[PDB]
């Protein structure tokens, strides 16, 4: 225990600073918008436990300070404790963010190209003071999207995170705690076989739809004709449904974010504690 090892000390710290900081590189550019992105993001992360499994080996010594830091912040043995805590945040609540932002992004992609096509569903009316609007062709594209997205598969499941060809699915328990987690109405929580899944809110595509129906039967041009203010009042209704689905992105986005910030606020304590052990290999006390 008197001999030193200095060199090889630097070697290992150095090599492991560098692993957990192109790990976190890819984790704080790469958006989780698209399954090619979250698998970078997923082996950026395995790169990182691999990098701590190494140095746990390496025989680094750590001081009683650095040692309560890694305790008290991941709540050989402490290396492995800390691998195994920082493992478990990545997968089990890092990794499911992940699925609900690129699930979502897709759902929401499908959205916004319906509203693409709205202008083209507004005419002139057989005056100035009215118009005519193609209800119809609109409540289709919306029908349509609902039904899409009320299936259970990769597209719709926010969590479990998906993978293979079968459904994956958990208890109600954790269906539960997952649909409270993300703020998200009773009816995202799906039975399916043996579990329970999360999937995307279609509430207000549903709620459209009704608003729809309520404006009246359409012509015999299957479209119907509108006074400006019915239809001005029916547009302000349709663009506070639209303001629902952005508002409940923008929820999972942010949350997606601050599960982000946590993973990398222990990526910090990491880069920090190996910082240090660099600093203690380098120093001489004179
Ligand atoms: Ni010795």
């Amino acid at each position: 225990g008197h001999m030193e090892h200095r060199g090889t000390d630097i070697i290992s710290l150095s090599q492991a600073a560098t692993k957990i900081h192109q790990a976190q590189q890819t984790l704080q550019s790469t958006p989780p918008i698209s399954e090619e992105n979250n698998d970078e993001r997923t082996l950026a992360r395995q790169q990182l436990t691999s990098s701590l499994n190494a140095l746990a080996k390496s025989g680094v010594s750590l001081s009683a300070e650095q040692n309560e830091n890694l305790r008290s912040a991941f709540s050989a043995e402490i290396w492995d404790m800390v691998s195994q805590n920082i493992s478990a945040i990545g997968d089990s609540y890092l990794g499911v963010y992940e699925n609900v932002v690129a699930v979502y992004t897709d759902f929401y992609q499908a959205f916004s190209d319906i509203l693409s096509k709205m202008g083209g569903w507004l005419l002139p009316g057989k005056d100035g003071n009215t118009v005519k609007l193609d209800v119809t062709s609109l409540k289709n594209d919306l029908n349509s999207l609902v039904n899409k997205y009320n299936q259970i598969n990769s597209n719709t499941v926010l969590f479990p995170a998906q993978s293979g060809s079968g459904v994956k699915v958990a208890t109600e328990a954790e269906a539960r705690q997952w649909l409270s987690e993300l703020n998200l109405p009773n009816s995202c929580l799906k039975s399916y076989g043996s579990g329970y899944v999360v999937t995307v809110d279609l509430t207000p595509l549903q709620k459209m739809v009704q608003d729809i129906d309520g404006l009246g039967a359409p012509g015999k041009d299957s479209k119907l004709e509108m006074d400006n203010a019915k239809y001005q009042a029916w547009q302000s209704g349709f663009k506070a449904q639209e303001e629902n689905m952005k508002t409940t992105l923008q929820t999972l986005t942010q949350k997606y974010s601050n599960a982000n910030s946590l993973y990398d606020n222990l990526v910090k304590v990491l880069s920090s504690t190996i910082s240090s052990s660099l600093e203690t290999a380098k120093s001489f006390l004179q």
